[PDB]
């Protein structure tokens, strides 16, 4: 029979044909979706997940193989000589960095193999020698000769850069649970925190005073599902950063005294710390767990951070505004648990529509509720009630934490993932729950058994969902027993974490 | 009988506990609200309103206390020499401003009870000397010697920073129906603006060249309820300002010919003017109250702004951009009269779910409908078609105003507060209509009695609203009847205005 | 009988009034719609098409008119001596332009009629000597002295700068859909990119260095309709613009090796090509129309792009970044069509509300579904289903694409315009259609008849649309039978295109 594609092509008057063929397809609503070429994605989903074959550059260790044309042994002469002309900026930039440059070095003391590292340190030697036998680094390169910044970096814990796309992307449900193709930017975000060096003080340059702006951060550390940048930016920090970035000295370190405003890596970086994550109180899955940061069991912390803003301030003022988080972040757990309430009881009286046997398995091939134990909270392939559910906990409760973590007046009260937005998802929910009620109860008065509609459990994009092909035997266990490691708490997992 | 978070801990293996134990609370959901410590909030609602006890720092005449450990008389110098240890980036602010630095004075003729002030200002002399005896100021310091930006900054009308906190916080509906927790960013924001002199050229450095950036007052100035920020940002002004900022020179006065880039201190505080609002045509409730500026009886507003913008244009091409303005501004208000009678039109059909008495009561203690005469417009604790109408006129239409205002081609048209967005949620205010209409035209049919759910008007925190213990005799109608400040029409008022 | 306004002025105890008196109108509720003065618009509706008098700036051939108050015929000396006074930034632009400082010229070679310029290019020479005869320009008087540049900016196709106006607003279903005062900023966006060569350096400066940062782009390139610059600003090269723009050399020309951070103008306006549009693979409408860029058939188009990021990259990095994007483009359109099906089913089956009969006409003057051939997709006066469907193709899946185009890693994958999105929208597209099917089967059981509310057709806002007054012989088809320009495929255009 005809597809959606059929009918749209003998009403367009456009042939149905390859979505990869390269034709212009009208809207496109005669294109047939092909898979891309894939590699095996690592972790315990390795039986079914994929990557991209450009994962190559993110996890060079496991993926990285030749791909050059050009052919021969060169010095670190030659490659600048020839990349002057071919990749002209690549040049410039290692120019401009301490590596290719003795007039800025600061004498620090670097060495490789107890010797110390007086040479250029050029293109070969971070890339090789043989064009046909490139070598694209990670942290591992670095360590050679950088091993206390290497060592900090590494020292993180769940939730950290150290562990970003090992276990927060190879063991996660929203990136196992989707075609590849969808989700390389989670992959390519989360490796680059991890495996790479260059996140803060990119390549070519290495440039730590590049590292020490909020432009070092901003590009991960936004956006709905934790919003730091924006917050950071409406504080009257972030305002007093853009008013003084152009004219203030981004050369000293980050230590106390050197700076009026203070940025991302300022306070989370103190002193030059690599390990960022440590500063923190404890890890709370980005505020979507509940903690008082000012209860008496965490006093170190509190104390530490009061220190820290001390630079500039009065520890009472301090003191005063971290409490106003404790407080504020409370409040805003109350209508959490309301919406979630309102959600579950919605599942437990049998309302919801879909119920989950109605839509599309979920990534563990269980058609089991999103916001129960066992289930996979999430915004796709679910019920609006869900949905809204997952929107109140992850971008809206969790982001509360954040606003007040960062001095944003705005957004701690009206603006982006707000107590004010807080109150209007929580009007959205009740409203969703309230028409599904209302439905119910009508279709069992009259006697109409509903059957929920056919397209919460196929269509072109659902079909796709590895939930689909998922079965006994599918997870490598072996990777979840690792203690090297941390892992997420993935209802498949089959053993103790 | 088992609350939530006793069903969730037999559910997770976390006991219940209060929130502020230090706990790391599993999505919050085995946590039980605590209040935090609060003091008694001001003005007409001091029966009941509340403050965290960090108000201290912004409305420091009325709460104000000793809270330092450090004892001691000390001469200014001192103060200067322990504080560049303790918090070395004020002493750094400090000694980079006129008061801690003689060599950028400009011979102002700055005096303090009729003598020139030829010395430091210091530590001490904004402070005191007694550190058990520190003080914190407001405008009141500064009056001592800067008379002049302290009347204007004193001069505004209600909507100005002048009545920003005494009025606009202490007598607003959404701050004072809201537990306290929730609002510190409000009271602080609208705090800041009104009692102190550091909004816009912050402490310590207090430096004009920064107060005229944009940076001064995006902090506050922003966001979906008021968007000049982002209006003023997505203008051709916006961009030459983030294009010429780096390099420009800030410390020109603001005055005709000494910029090429207008900035809103530029065109609000006109030749460093301190009263910025007295600029305005009229006080129109942010724009959600109409008014054509290009009327008649305002042409010497119209004219004033018109010359304003001769600065760097023709006052033809001005008059033509606020024509413009005038012409958006009235078209979109047939929008929200189309809102505005279908939403009043499902209240006067009764089929509203929940209606008013199935909610929890309003700030006033009343079950009455948020969009009539004597209701209070909300977007928390009210029905989704109340919400949606509230979002229409408040977050809509009135930044209509600011994107012509502002020259915001895109946020006039597609953007953030825009044309298309009122079309979109005039689509979603008759969507929602229409489902209640249906609903309730059904449920006659049948013969089903509707009730609206109970979480309409119960809940953890639905239960903490205020509404629920208003009593009679519990405003300070003296408050209302004071004529040295302006007041907001409250409906529980009880006098005269 | 009574309106809105008398029913609100009887409640409110405000006079109704005109809307355009100068009265503040309490939420603007008593205030009457006047029509503001016109003016006929150009192209094919010109039949009812209208702009306010201010397009006399913007489409100055046609409009332009002398409304000065200054009389008499001046030398270029004398312009710049009373304008100093009168418009003062004006003349401090010009002084500080290659017009107007022979000091900061560079020898170009410029001609007019054959000679070379030499002498100042002043205000009369562009505005003309005569002050009550002054001239507006276009390009057209640019092309005088800079033909190259103005051929390019000539040089462009359908969805180019050089038809942005002539095509794409006067051609444009929710431009001519609308009341001009609505849509006021659309006319002069477009028509400043096609009729000005001021977009990029504006005038009176008219420096090249400002057209090079993405100030001079973002202004009109912005937004949920396309988000290209937000797309660019969450990528590694925005936060490096951000980072570098306060200390780097904007004065170098936009060439190979002169920059380390890519800008809108170094990757679209390629060696200071004027015709920005040539460099793309192929014109997509937005990215609505689905192309694979990575195809065979684009082979020259996709070399030519890596050859440019080559600049500052591997060719192997920047395939494997272009091919990512192949990727997710591809897979974002499963999406669509899933939703495309959803929404054209409802009408198929006939339970959208309203039905198309039950709203107020299209801008054609028929009563189409808006989301099947011949009808007007669009995000106002419609169903909720069609205002989703549109969000869903042109806000979500366009931007998916220039998501990718621009390397932002978040807003591929969680931002605004990304996959995440698109899943949401899908559930809320899917939720609507749910309710459709729900209330219909109800109703169809019960044997309850039902008919749309009237405020989808009529209304305030919804009886001033041009669909009702579309009537036959009301377009201008010899317009559309031009071939020296494109056009849009309009459904009443009643010629070959
Ligand atoms: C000092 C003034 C800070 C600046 C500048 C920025 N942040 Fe921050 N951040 C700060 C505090 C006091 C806290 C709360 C920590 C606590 O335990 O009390 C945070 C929180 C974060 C987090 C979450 C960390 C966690 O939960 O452990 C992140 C990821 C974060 N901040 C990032 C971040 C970024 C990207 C910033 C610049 C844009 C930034 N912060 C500014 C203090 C300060
Ligand atoms: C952001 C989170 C960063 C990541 C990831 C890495 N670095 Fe870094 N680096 C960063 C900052 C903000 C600074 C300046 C800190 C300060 O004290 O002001 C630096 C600095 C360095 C240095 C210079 C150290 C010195 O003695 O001056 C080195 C050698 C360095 N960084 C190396 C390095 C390595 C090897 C990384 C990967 C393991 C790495 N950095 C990641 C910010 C960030
Ligand atoms: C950078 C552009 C990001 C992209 C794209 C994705 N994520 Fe992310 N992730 C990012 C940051 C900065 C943070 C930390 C914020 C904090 O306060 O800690 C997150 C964190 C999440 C986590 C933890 C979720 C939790 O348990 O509470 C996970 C597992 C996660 N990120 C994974 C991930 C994947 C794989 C994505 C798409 C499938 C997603 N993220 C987008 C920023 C980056
Ligand atoms: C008058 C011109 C002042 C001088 C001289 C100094 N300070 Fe100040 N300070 C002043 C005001 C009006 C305020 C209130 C806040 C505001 O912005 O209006 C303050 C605040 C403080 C604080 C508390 C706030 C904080 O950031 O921690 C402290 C600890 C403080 N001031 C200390 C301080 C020191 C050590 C000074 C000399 C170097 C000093 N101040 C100078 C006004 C004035
Ligand atoms: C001159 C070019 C301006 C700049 C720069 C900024 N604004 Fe403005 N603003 C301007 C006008 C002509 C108007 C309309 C006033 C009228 O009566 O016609 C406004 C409006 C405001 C308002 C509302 C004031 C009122 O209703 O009386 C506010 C609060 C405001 N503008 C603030 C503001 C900010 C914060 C700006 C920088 C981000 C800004 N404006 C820029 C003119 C100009
Ligand atoms: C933003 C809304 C401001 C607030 C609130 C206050 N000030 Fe201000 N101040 C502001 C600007 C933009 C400028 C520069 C204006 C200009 O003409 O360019 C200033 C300047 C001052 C000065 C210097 C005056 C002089 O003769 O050079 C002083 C002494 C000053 N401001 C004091 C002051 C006081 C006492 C305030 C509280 C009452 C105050 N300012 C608030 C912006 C803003
Ligand atoms: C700064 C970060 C703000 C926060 C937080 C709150 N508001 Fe605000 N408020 C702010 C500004 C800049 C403006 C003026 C905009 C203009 O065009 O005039 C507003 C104004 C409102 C008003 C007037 C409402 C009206 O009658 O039309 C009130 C009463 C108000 N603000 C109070 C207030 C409270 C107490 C808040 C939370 C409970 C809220 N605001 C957030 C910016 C600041
Ligand atoms: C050609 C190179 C010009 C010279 C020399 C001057 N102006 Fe101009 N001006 C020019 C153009 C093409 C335009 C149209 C708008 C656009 O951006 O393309 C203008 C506009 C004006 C205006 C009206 C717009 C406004 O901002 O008010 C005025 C009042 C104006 N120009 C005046 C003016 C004066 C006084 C000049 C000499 C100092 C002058 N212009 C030089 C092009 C050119
Ligand atoms: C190089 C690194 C770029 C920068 C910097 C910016 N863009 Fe871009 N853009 C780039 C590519 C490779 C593409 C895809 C083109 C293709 O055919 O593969 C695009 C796309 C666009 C488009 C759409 C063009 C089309 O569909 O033909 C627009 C309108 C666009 N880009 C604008 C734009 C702006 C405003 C930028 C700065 C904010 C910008 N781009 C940055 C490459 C690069
Ligand atoms: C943005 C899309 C632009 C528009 C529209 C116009 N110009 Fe432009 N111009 C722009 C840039 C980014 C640059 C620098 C390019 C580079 O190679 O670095 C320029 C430069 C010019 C120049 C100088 C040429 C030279 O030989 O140095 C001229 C004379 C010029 N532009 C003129 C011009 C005219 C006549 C336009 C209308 C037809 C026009 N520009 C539009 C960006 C943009
Ligand atoms: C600048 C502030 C804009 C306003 C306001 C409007 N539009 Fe726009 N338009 C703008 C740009 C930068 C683009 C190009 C983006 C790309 O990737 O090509 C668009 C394009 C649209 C198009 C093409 C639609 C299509 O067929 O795919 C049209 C017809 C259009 N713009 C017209 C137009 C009108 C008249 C507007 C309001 C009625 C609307 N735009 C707002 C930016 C500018
Ligand atoms: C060690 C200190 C390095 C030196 C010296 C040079 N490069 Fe490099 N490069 C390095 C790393 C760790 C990476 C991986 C990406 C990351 O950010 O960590 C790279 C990447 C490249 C690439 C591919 C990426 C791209 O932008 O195209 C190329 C083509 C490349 N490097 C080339 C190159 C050349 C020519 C160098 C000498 C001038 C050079 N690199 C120096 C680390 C180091």
């Amino acid at each position: 029979g005809p597809t959606f594609q059929d009918v749209a092509s003998q009403v367009f008057g456009q042939p149905v044909g390859p979505d990869n063929d390269g034709t212009l397809y009208i809207f496109g609503l005669t294109a047939k979706y092909t898979e891309p070429e894939y590699v095996d994605g690592r972790g315990p989903y390795k039986s079914f997940l994929k990557m991209l074959p450009s994962i190559r550059w993110y996890d060079p260790e496991h993926y990285w193989t030749n791909g050059s044309q050009t052919e021969g042994v060169f010095k670190n002469e030659e490659c600048v000589l020839c990349h002057t002309v071919q990749t002209p900026t690549i040049v410039n930039d290692w120019k401009q960095s301490s590596h290719g440059s003795k007039d800025i070095r600061r004498g620090i003391g670097i060495k490789k193999d107890g010797k110390p590292v007086e040479d250029l340190v050029g293109c070969a030697d971070c890339h090789g020698n043989n064009h046909q036998k490139l070598e694209m680094p990670t942290y591992k390169l670095c360590n050679d000769c950088h091993p206390k910044e290497t060592a900090e970096h590494r020292a993180g814990g769940l939730g950290s850069h150290t562990h970003a796309y090992t276990v927060n992307v190879l063991e996660f449900s929203w990136h196992v649970g989707k075609p590849a193709e969808e989700v390389t930017g989670c992959a390519h975000c989360h490796a680059i925190a991890e495996n790479r060096c260059s996140g803060c003080h990119t390549r070519h340059k290495f440039d730590p005073a590049e590292a020490r702006k909020p432009t070092a951060c901003r590009v991960c550390h936004m956006g709905i599902d934790h919003d730091e940048w924006a917050m950071y930016n409406t504080s009257i920090h972030g305002a007093l950063y853009e008013a003084e970035s152009a004219r203030m000295d981004w050369g000293k370190k980050l230590k106390k005294g050197n700076y009026r405003v203070p940025t991302c890596a300022y306070c989370h970086m103190q002193n030059g710390d690599h390990n960022p994550q440590r500063f923190g109180t404890i890890y709370s899955d980005m505020g979507m767990f509940q903690v008082d940061r000012g209860a008496p069991k965490h006093k170190a912390k509190r104390d530490s951070w009061i220190k820290l803003c001390q630079d500039c301030h009065s520890p009472r003022f301090a003191a005063d505004k971290l409490k106003e988080m404790d407080a504020g972040v409370n409040l805003s757990f109350t209508k959490w648990r309301e919406a979630a309430a309102v959600i579950v009881g919605c599942y437990l009286d049998g309302v919801v529509d879909p119920m989950p046997e109605g839509s599309a398995p979920d990534w563990y091939g269980h058609y089991t509720f999103s916001l129960l134990p066992g289930g996979d909270p999430r915004f796709y392939a679910t019920s609006n009630l869900e949905r809204l559910g997952l929107e109140m906990i992850c971008y809206l409760t969790g982001n509360v934490y954040k606003a007040y973590a960062h001095m944003s007046m705005y957004n701690q009260t009206y603006g982006n993932g707000s107590a004010f937005e807080q109150d209007r998802k929580l009007v959205e929910i009740k409203t969703e729950a309230a028409k599904l009620r209302r439905f119910a109860a009508i279709e069992k008065k009259i006697g109409l058994e509903h059957k929920s509609a056919d397209f919460w459990k196929h269509g072109e994009y659902l079909d796709l969902l590895p939930g689909w092909k998922r079965k006994p035997g599918d997870v490598d266990v072996e990777w979840f027993k690792r203690t090297d490691i941390p892992h997420r708490a993935n209802a498949d997992a089959g053993v103790e974490i």
